[PDB]
């Protein structure tokens, strides 16, 4: 897998369809970046498609599964198995209904009934996304009512971990994936699929490590990389290191926000000392920021200055078992704007060890619009705003965007990144990190008082160190 640049994208949100994308990415951005993570193309009835009725098709609003080849033979590809549900729309699930009791779909479905009468104190256990209980009492062709438990939208529909037709299905969906030649899958959401009763249920010890080594064996063996994707303290994300399964730096994005708000470049440092290997680093993402992400790396007095020097166009914060348990707003104006604030915050990304994910609304320096999100009545869509080829072209006519476009290929192209990190001493109020491959070197400086962000590189050409201010 190739150390560039990534970009995190839809298949319809840029453009009118997948090809769109292409013709964008080819027309700019064919040598900034050098991967493409996009979001879901399959039919799904719920969260943009997290929740498809299959893994084996794409969806033709969006696209057709060979434009989606053709971006995996130019560029690195990483799409989302939702190893954790699937649709009640999609047909395994179809089958269990008609059949009722009688399907061999319904084994992989998990059932609530089989868990005996569950305690008050079992019930608080559980580890809940929302204030209803999460369960499904489904309506057979039978006539009859029984009970599956599900996580998030009741039309996605969660699938055990104790039928093997669950690890059947996601080895059915890896190999058509890696057939088509995705290089990395994200596992979404793995820590909710372990269930147990007088347990958490989420991310629970060690099945759910086991469940994830066996799904990447299997792409492993197909060729595709595997990219859990947990919001839990960080020590989750090492563990996945571990695995060799890529960590996500979920951290870094409030850590940066805490880091430029306060112009304090200490928890930073340490974090950079200690960060998990293997990481693939984002700032501005299609979730928003799930605070607990955070925590341990940056101390509570400093979430809560960071969190109230955000209350002002800006975020919009939602919290269920927290004061504050997500924030959502576009990267740029969690940055109120400050163009030179935002690419010291992409140069520190890119110089993180791993490989940095550039998100579309950040690429174009997107601001947050609160109309699609009013209509949608969905939060992360101030995150998720559509864009057409011409807003394109115009907003790459950005200084911000162009700055960022320079940064992005410079990132991918320099030979250093390839070598060792080596973070150097500086003070509380900026940070110095420096890459060495070889001959090649490159230097990171950024002052976070005064947003300058300075690299000084050693150019095989020129043969000599140079000093350039991106
Ligand atoms: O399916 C629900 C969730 O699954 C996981 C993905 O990362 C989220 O974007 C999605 O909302
Ligand atoms: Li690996």
């Amino acid at each position: 897998l190739k150390n560039a640049v990534q970009l995190i994208c839809y298949p319809d949100r840029i453009g009118n369809n997948l090809k769109d994308l292409y013709t964008v990415v080819d027309t700019h951005l064919s040598e900034a970046i050098g991967g493409l993570h996009i979001l879901p193309f399959f039919p799904s009835n719920a969260d943009g498609g997290f929740s498809p009725l299959t893994h084996k098709e794409v969806d033709p609003k969006f696209g057709t599964w060979d434009d989606i080849e053709a971006f995996t033979a130019k560029y690195d590809l990483c799409v989302d198995l939702t190893v954790n549900h699937i649709s009640d729309e999609s047909p395994e699930f179809k089958d269990f209904i008609a059949n009722g009791f009688d399907s061999e779909y319904a084994d992989l479905f998990v059932h609530v009934d089989k868990f005996g009468e569950i305690s008050p104190d079992d019930l608080a256990l559980i580890h809940i996304r929302k204030e209803k209980e999460p369960f499904r009492e489904v309506t057979l062709a039978d006539g009859t009512k029984t009970r599956v438990w599900c996580t998030f939208t009741e039309q996605q529909i969660d699938l055990n971990y104790e039928s093997p037709l669950a690890y059947q299905l996601m080895e059915s969906y890896i190999g058509f994936l890696t057939s088509k030649g995705v290089n990395l899958l994200r596992l979404d959401a793995f820590g909710y699929t372990t269930k147990r009763i007088g347990t958490s249920c989420f991310l629970v010890e060690p099945e759910v490590y086991q469940i994830l080594d066996w799904i990447n064996q299997v792409a492993l063996k197909h060729g595709a990389e595997c990219l859990p994707e947990v919001h839990d303290h960080i020590s989750y994300q090492y563990a996945i290191s571990r695995r060799n399964m890529h960590p996500y730096g979920f951290a870094l994005p409030p850590l940066l926000l805490y880091s430029l708000l306060d112009a304090n470049s200490t928890y930073l440092k340490n974090w950079l000392r200690m960060c998990p290997r293997n990481m693939v680093t984002v700032l501005d993402t299609h979730d928003g920021i799930c605070i607990p992400d955070v925590e341990g790396v940056l101390p509570d007095e400093k979430i809560k200055v960071l969190i109230d020097n955000i209350d002002a166009r800006s975020a919009a914060n939602i919290h269920s078992v927290g004061a504050i348990y997500q924030l959502t707003c576009t990267f740029y104006d969690a940055l109120m704007q400050n163009d030179d604030a935002y690419i010291a915050a992409r140069a520190i990304q890119f110089f993180t060890p791993g490989i940095p994910q550039v998100y579309y609304v950040g690429l174009l320096a997107g601001c947050n619009d609160h109309e699609l999100m009013e209509q949608t009545g969905e939060l992360r869509d101030i995150n998720r705003h559509y864009y057409t080829l011409e807003e394109v072209e115009q907003d790459i006519q950005k200084p911000v965007v162009q700055r960022l476009l320079s940064l992005m290929k410079f990132r991918s192209n320099y030979p250093a990144f390839d070598g060792h990190f080596e973070l150097n001493y500086s003070n509380n109020s900026s940070v110095a990190m420096a890459w060495r491959h070889g001959d090649y070197y490159c230097h990171l400086f950024v002052d976070l008082n005064f947003k300058t962000v300075k690299v000084t590189y050693t150019d095989v050409e020129t043969g000599e160190t140079r000093h350039l201010e991106c």
